[PDB]
């Protein structure tokens, strides 16, 4: 029963005899010797590979366990495993701390795992340089088996390493290659509006709840708001705010009553208050909110009397041209902008080439200046050159690109200077590539105009570069004397002229009576024989004046024979300014009150009188030609400007369009591109509060602010590149946490205040429309879409699962929100009892929003995750750990195989074949069992028993085995055949051409493997 060795005297212990016919094996325990021939295959053996399944498995369904967004699983999803291969060799029960990436263990497909294999050999080095890359005829089981491999390598790196920060660089970097999981799958288009790459609309479903609106009205603007007409651009930029949602629209009203009363709730303060709002994006919200605004100044500041209404002046930023309609329907809460002045004087002294004809200044506008002698007639309006997003935003960061060839995406302060040095020069440069041509000319006009409030931008006084009032521009001196001059003796009726001399329609008159003349025939009273103004403007360059050719200002008859000195002269250089009339030229009107200018010079008692003639310039303050002409005898202490009336108003507007309407003025107080400042006195707010009394010293009464919310800095658009204010993520935050552009919550207070001392009003810089860049992820059911809403050509992202990011609002939301909807209920109950339009119920302020969710958006900017990104099945259905849908996860985490497939089974005929973890039939592969057996299946996956030498390839493995008629290679001991004793090693693999020592004893064997000498040895 027993083999005993002769020279060792112990028994044979995993032995394998041949006498004759019969084949006799000795057990490895014991050494008890029978048949081998009549071997027994193990009846329920399982592989050692299924060692995985049971590691690889998650340690259960919790937050804690699997990473989860919304209750779906993401990519970029780490997971407790049950156990840990503990340096690539040992399996280890797995730590609260130990995180594993799924696509480690999971994939999509078989194509990706060829995919993950190729990219974890490149850039991860977790895999045999030489060994070749993986196709889409790849065996899946290989596949399989060196994704395994990739598993004890990652292990193996982590062990060394102590670190899990380098798989998270890894696995998102790979995440990111494929079109499932980046902006390939996306749709990425930059068409209009659609600014950071396109648009997906938050939509409906069962699998997100959390994703439900009973509202979202898309394109609901002012003309929009019935839906009666087209739907405009409700998307624009980050995350878009749902204006239709009633429980938006309270916190809406809760939000403008924080800014209308900013120093009361952060202070205590009186003084420190906003007193008017600008609209950010009206045409791009449901214009709802313009009512509720409406029903608040009327009920809170009680707008029906000029006195009141012009203390509190809103305005709104509709470039939308059937807007002034609109808004004159609705009673005009808010200021509608005069786009139609800003095109005949943008198009008409502005251009490069093919200038309008100047009867466009005249005619094109909300009020006809030809003759305008009539108050109370025309719509209430403001009206600009520029702005800090029109004719600046896009020419300024032009010149960036020009310079230094770069977007907002990354190009530092000192590219910022660069482009902004270019634009500066090519401002004070008479041909013009970046700035607009005679801004001076063009504010002649626009502080000269009646039936408008003018608004002074900041880059046309300050630089739009450098710090805040760092430096000045060109056409500071000239902008400063028009300012003042207004004060002074812009008042009365209006009157205007064309000639077609030069050009086509060129050559303008613009003519002011003065405070009590209306009309030429008029008079006047006593202080209109020093008031009014008279403004000479051509746009042609190449003006040459006939020899008898004359230009007339008609002055009227309230300034009969009057003296007149300059104010603003252009030159061959540039412009010449008068503030006093001290220095100034005279000219004298006649018996009708006409000033005669001519293509001469004026003379004065045999005098040459500087430049006076008109003729056609080109320098870089005047491509053209600008004169403004003010009476002699003025007061130092005159002003021009009526007193606002007391008396209610029987009309159904909020303001009325008269001659005390015209005393106001705004001021643009930012560009985009103002620095953010260094030291602490270069804050502007600090320097807003020391030049107070100067900016009502130029006469503006209306102060518009920056937005004063702190940016996002995420450098997703231009807003938060430079920190405008329109990219915030805290809506109640004013330099609150952190000090913003511009300064702390203590600067702008004490800005405000000032302000309100120097005699101002301020406003507030109302942005409804999107919150940028918020902390949270969610999972929500979206649709890609264009900038209006409308479904995409063919949009691949139609109706997915994505991870957006709307989860969040910041300390100051969480404070402040809905936390004056209680007080404002009780003081104004017919605010929230109002049915909205569009709506079609009233404001809801059951609810009050602390932090933002999917629900409150109505979209959302592209975000490059892929369509894909959120995990589905093989055939289409999204894991889940059971919160929000039906838990389903993959075979791999559950850990559970089951076909006709998964370890070893016998097919009938065809012997014993093995399916792997997956259930593929494994070829040319050992296969190890739980004992400790291996087991070898051929090219065709069959089990060999033939008790004969065959070689073998495998996986990089040149080697002879032995296999018995159980299926088990031998290895580590003895055969002795009639050939002589053969040895094989502790792989199965037999020894040739070497004396190996095994045990307490030595094999010599030869290049046949027969064994030679066998001896023992000790010591
Ligand atoms: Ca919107």
């Amino acid at each position: 029963q027993y083999y005993i060795d002769p020279t060792t005297g112990q028994p044979r212990k995993n032995f394998l005899l041949q006498s004759g016919n019969n084949w006799i094996y000795f057990d490895s325990d014991t050494g008890v010797g029978t048949n081998a021939l009549e071997l027994q295959f193990a009846k329920g053996t399982v592989s050692s590979n299924e060692q995985y399944r049971n590691g690889n498995a998650a340690y259960s369904y919790d937050d804690k366990s699997i990473e989860n967004v919304n209750g779906y699983l993401t990519a970029d999803t780490w997971y407790r495993p049950k156990q840990i291969l503990k340096d690539g060799t040992t399996w280890t029960d797995s730590k609260e701390t130990d995180m594993r990436p799924i696509l480690m263990v999971w994939w999509p497909n078989t194509l990706t795992q060829a995919y993950y294999l190729n990219y974890m050999k490149q850039h991860g080095n977790l895999l045999p340089s030489a060994l070749p890359f993986f196709n889409a005829d790849a065996d899946p089981a290989e596949l399989n088996h060196y994704s395994e491999i990739v598993q004890q390598n990652i292990e193996k790196r982590i062990s060394e390493t102590g670190n899990t920060d380098w798989l998270r660089t890894l696995m998102h970097d790979f995440v990111t290659n494929n079109p499932m999981w980046n902006k390939d799958s996306e749709n990425v288009n930059f068409s209009g509006i659609q600014f950071q790459g396109g648009f997906l609309k938050y939509e409906n479903s069962d699998l997100t709840p959390y994703a439900n609106s009973d509202y979202r009205l898309l394109g609901r603007m002012p003309i929009n708001i019935k839906d009666q007409t087209y739907r405009g651009q409700e998307f624009l930029l980050a995350n878009d705010i749902d204006n239709s949602n009633p429980v938006v629209q309270a916190e809406q009203l809760n939000w403008l009553y924080y800014l209308l009363n900013f120093g009361t709730i952060t202070a205590n303060n009186d003084q420190a208050n906003f007193d008017s709002v600008r609209v950010d994006a009206p045409d791009n919200i449901d214009a709802d909110l313009m009512n509720i605004a409406q029903d608040y100044f009327n009920a809170a500041y009680g707008m029906d009397s000029d006195a009141v209404s012009n203390k509190h002046i809103n305005i709104l930023e509709d470039w939308n041209h059937a807007d002034p309609e609109y808004f004159n329907k609705i009673g005009n809460p808010q200021l509608t902008m005069d786009d139609t002045i800003k095109n005949s004087l943008n198009h008409g002294l502005s251009d490069a080439t093919n200038r309008w004809g100047l009867d466009a200044i005249v005619h094109q506008s909300l009020a006809d200046r030809e003759n305008n002698s009539t108050e109370n007639v025309v719509i209430p309006n403001y009206s600009f050159v520029r702005a800090h997003d029109n004719n600046s935003q896009d020419q300024i960061q032009n010149a960036i690109r020009d310079v230094t060839g770069k977007d907002y995406h990354t190009f530092t302060f000192e590219d910022e200077q660069k482009g902004i040095d270019a634009y500066i020069q090519d401002q004070n440069s008479t041909v013009k590539k970046y700035n607009l041509y005679n801004i001076p000319a063009s504010y002649a006009i626009l502080l000269t105009n009646k039936d408008t409030i003018p608004r002074v931008y900041y880059g046309d006084l300050y630089t739009d570069g450098g710090q805040y009032m760092e430096h000045q521009t060109r056409y500071y001196d000239t902008l400063t004397n028009l300012l003042k001059s207004r004060v002074k003796y812009v008042a009365g009726g209006q009157s205007m002229q064309t000639m077609s001399v030069g050009g086509n329609n060129n050559i303008l008159t613009s003519v002011r009576y003065g405070k009590g003349a209306m009309t030429a025939t008029d008079t006047g009273t006593d202080e209109t024989r020093t008031q009014g103004i008279g403004v000479v403007v051509s746009n042609t360059p190449n003006l040459k004046l006939g020899a008898n050719d004359k230009v007339v200002l008609h002055m009227g008859a309230a300034h009969k024979n009057q003296q007149y000195r300059a104010a603003v002269l252009t030159t061959t250089d540039g412009v010449i300014n008068y503030t006093s009339d001290q220095g100034a030229p005279v000219a004298m009107t006649d018996e009708n009150g006409d000033l005669y200018l001519s293509s001469h010079n004026l003379v004065v008692n045999g005098k040459e009188e500087a430049d006076t003639a008109v003729q056609g310039y080109a320098n870089p303050d005047v491509s053209g030609y600008l004169a403004v002409w003010v009476p002699v005898g003025a007061s130092d202490n005159q002003d021009a400007r009526t007193a606002p009336s007391t008396e209610k108003n029987s009309g159904n507007s909020a303001y009325r369009t008269n001659a005390a309407f015209d005393s106001n003025v705004i001021f643009e107080a930012f560009s985009n591109f103002v620095y953010t400042p260094t030291k602490e006195s270069e804050r502007a707010n600090v320097r807003i509060a020391q030049n107070a009394d100067f900016f009502a010293s130029l006469g503006f009464t209306s102060f518009e602010m920056a937005p004063q919310y702190n940016s996002s800095k995420d450098r997703t658009f231009l807003d938060s590149t430079i920190d405008n204010g329109y990219a915030f993520t805290d809506r109640y935050d004013l330099g609150m946490s952190e000090p913003n552009k511009y300064g702390t919550d203590e600067d702008l207070r004490n800005a405000i205040q000032a302000l309100h001392k120097a005699g101002l009003q301020v406003m507030a810089d109302w942005v409804p429309d999107q919150i940028y860049n918020l902390p949270g992820k969610e999972v929500a059911t979206v649709t890609r879409v264009d900038d209006r809403g409308n479904v995409w050509k063919d949009a691949i992202i139609n109706n997915n699962l994505y991870v957006v990011n709307t989860i969040g609002g910041g300390e100051y939301q969480k404070k402040y929100g809905g936390a004056f909807l209680d007080k404002l209920q009780k003081l104004y109950p017919e605010i929230f009892t109002k049915k909205q339009v569009s709506t079609g119920v009233a404001i809801d302020p059951s609810q009050k929003i602390t932090e933002w969710s999917a629900k409150y958006f109505n979209g959302t900017n592209i975000l490059h995750r892929g369509s894909g990104y959120v995990l589905k099945a093989d055939g289409g259905q999204y894991y889940n750990l059971g919160t929000t849908t039906k838990q389903f996860l993959p075979i791999q985490l559950t850990g559970e195989k089951k076909q006709g497939n998964e370890g070893f089974v016998k097919g009938n005929d065809g012997n014993y074949y093995f399916y792997d973890l997956a259930g593929n039939m494994v070829k040319n592969t050992f296969i190890e069992d739980s004992v400790g057996n291996w087991y070898f299946f051929d090219q065709d996956g069959k089990m060999v028993e033939n008790k004969h030498f065959v070689d073998v390839d495998s996986y990089g493995e040149k080697g002879t085995y032995f296999f018995l008629k159980n299926g088990v290679s031998f290895r580590g001991g003895l055969v002795q055949t009639d050939n002589g004793t053969y040895y094989f090693d502790n792989y199965g693999k037999m020894v040739r051409n070497q004396t190996i020592n095994a045990g307490a004893m030595i094999y010599t064997l030869d290049e046949n493997g027969k064994l030679i000498k066998a001896s023992y040895n000790s010591d």
